[PDB]
């Protein structure tokens, strides 16, 4: 593969990389083309990955997605769409994994994870894990049986980091 300005990052498999880092503060850095947002299906960015990305924005990730919703309607639980990356990125997707305090079914987070194969490199957080509900290492087990192109994820908390890297098989 093509030599990339990630950098700390420790290797999970082929094409799985993982860091303990803020992924706002990973993007600003690296400028990505792409980095994944952890959406939900009406664009509502108030907490968690979303609320951090957007105000890093200064709420124009916000303001694009409600333009998006208007005119497109609500995303699928699992599913995806490619808007601006704003100052973070070229390119955000924003990526809907099921959000167990919604009782959505944690299989989605399957499909929700097949939206990557789309893109050659991404930033990424684990999909459905913090206030989704997920456990998150289930998620980086879904992720790396179901990504094929290369995925760099951000991991908010060391401790969660730690357990991750310790437990991973």
């Amino acid at each position: 593969s093509m030599v990339n300005s990630f950098s700390g990052y420790l290797k999970l498999t082929d094409n799985v990389y993982i860091k303990n880092a803020d992924i706002v503060e990973e993007a600003k850095k690296v400028k990505p083309t792409v980095v994944v947002n952890a959406a939900n299906v009406y664009l509502k960015h108030g907490g968690g990955v979303a609320g951090a990305l957007n105000k890093a924005t200064n709420n124009a990730m916000q303001v694009e997605s409600d333009d998006y919703i208007a005119t497109n309607g609500p995303l699928k639980v699992g599913g995806s769409c490619v808007l601006s990356g704003h100052n973070l990125a070229k390119h955000c997707l924003h990526v809907v994994g099921p959000n167990v305090n919604k009782g959505e079914d944690i299989q989605l987070l399957k499909s929700a994870y097949e939206n990557f194969n789309q893109h050659e490199v991404l930033l990424a957080p684990l999909l459905s894990a913090g206030i989704f509900g997920a456990d998150p290492i289930h998620s980086l087990r879904v992720c790396v049986d179901t990504v094929r192109t290369n995925v760099y994820l951000a991991v908010f908390d060391k401790n969660l980091y730690d357990k991750l890297v310790s437990s991973f098989l």
